[PDB]
């Protein structure tokens, strides 16, 4: 079973300094990412929302959209009925 | 401020399946978490009390009753009078 965590995890050492500092912001907000656009992480990192959008690419191939969908999957189950569904993006 | 929710819903991903089944109870009910021990949070999930304990530490140096302390100050304060705020209990 395929982990974007861990590809981003083990491709990192040679992304360069930009793509490192988007990276390093998804492996360590990766719960806060699911519910940002791409213009609110380029505004928070000081990057542009296209580069958001280029490395989310670069990572997996349906980009921005795909990336919040993957992670979304490794994040908590939310309670259906307050007496479980996946996480929100 | 440090937000204890804000740390374990970040660093969750990573955390072996137990400690994401007793992680993702937290989240989704620490309401009910500030008022259980470790037991009735281990019978709960079929786990160990021990289980418990060290993910607590895990995530906060205090462990178990700091966990319930960190989390009562994102919970509803109690109402100290009623006439016609305190932080909640542990
Ligand atoms: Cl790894
Ligand atoms: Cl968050
Ligand atoms: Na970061
Ligand atoms: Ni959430
Ligand atoms: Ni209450």
């Amino acid at each position: 079973m395929p982990n974007i965590l861990y590809k981003i995890d083990n491709q990192y050492p040679y992304f360069t300094k930009n793509e490192k500092k988007i990276a390093q912001f998804i492996l360590n907000y990766p719960h806060k990412v699911v519910n940002m656009t791409s213009q609110e992480i380029a505004n928070q990192l000081e990057t542009s929302s296209t580069s958001i959008i280029r490395l989310s690419k670069k990572v997996t191939p349906g980009g921005f959209n795909e990336l919040k969908t993957r992670l979304s999957k490794f994040l908590p189950k939310e309670v259906t009925q307050y007496n479980n569904k996946l996480h929100s993006r």
